[PDB]
């Protein structure tokens, strides 16, 4: 996150780590089996970290739960990350408390204008690398599809929603993938891509998800 700030321990309690010997991903718990992410954060050999601040300290409130299976959107198409989505099942069910809490599907998509959430553990540097070891915060506000296709022009699909500030300065980015974009207390998005970060006049682009809430409540059902 670049332009960001410091959320506070466990303030943003659906924000999952995802771990494969090191923190490569976010995520987004949906309930007490079930967790949300970018497709391109797929691998095999994922551990979900419920919990975390600081993802390099034990501080007690962690929960280290192994994957048991993982779905990628069968539209995924890599090249372009349309459809970048991900449903990760945990081997076993998470203790909901205070500090590790699911959030919810949107029933509706959000509209542009409106103020959202984003959170996670990457790289918190416009040009050049420093990684965080607490989670990091960013208030922004959707951005209207014309300003997202006119920066990134003939890559946005009706899959994809654009967040953030054209002027620059404040943005997701590498390290941040797979994690929540809130909006109204709803999972409306996942980081995505984008090109550069905080970069002006290119916005983060995110996975809209109101479009596979019946794909996510149909998949986990059945799985
Ligand atoms: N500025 C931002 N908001 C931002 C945030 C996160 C990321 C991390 N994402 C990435 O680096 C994603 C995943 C692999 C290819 N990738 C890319 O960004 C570059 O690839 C092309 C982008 C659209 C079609 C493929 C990149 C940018
Ligand atoms: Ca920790």
């Amino acid at each position: 996150i670049v332009g960001g700030y410091t959320c506070g321990a466990n303030t943003v309690p659906y924000q999952v780590s995802l771990n494969s010997g090191y923190h490569f991903c976010g995520g987004s718990l949906i309930n007490s089996q079930w967790v949300v992410s970018a497709a391109h954060c797929y691998k095999s050999g994922i551990q979900v970290r419920l919990g975390e601040d600081n993802i390099n300290v034990v501080e007690g409130n962690e929960q280290f739960i192994s994957a048991s299976k993982s779905i990628v959107h069968p539209s995924y198409n890599s090249n372009t990350l349309n459809n970048d989505i991900m449903l990760i099942k945990l081997k076993s069910a998470a203790s909901l408390n205070s500090r590790v809490a699911s959030i919810s599907l949107p029933t509706s998509c959000a509209s542009a204008g409106t103020q959202c959430l984003i959170s996670g553990w990457g790289n918190t540097k416009s040009s050049g690398t420093s990684y965080p070891d607490v989670l990091k915060c960013l208030k922004a506000p959707i951005l209207s599809d014309s300003s997202c296709k006119s920066a990134y022009p003939g890559q946005i699909t009706s899959n994809m929603f654009c967040a953030g500030y054209l002027e620059g300065g404040k943005d997701s980015c590498q390290g941040d993938s797979g994690g929540p974009v809130v909006c109204s207390g709803k999972l409306q998005g996942i980081v995505s891509w984008g090109s550069g970060c905080a970069q002006k006049n290119k916005p983060g682009v995110y996975t809209k998800v109101c479009n596979y809430v019946s794909w996510i409540k149909q998949t986990i059902a059945s799985n």
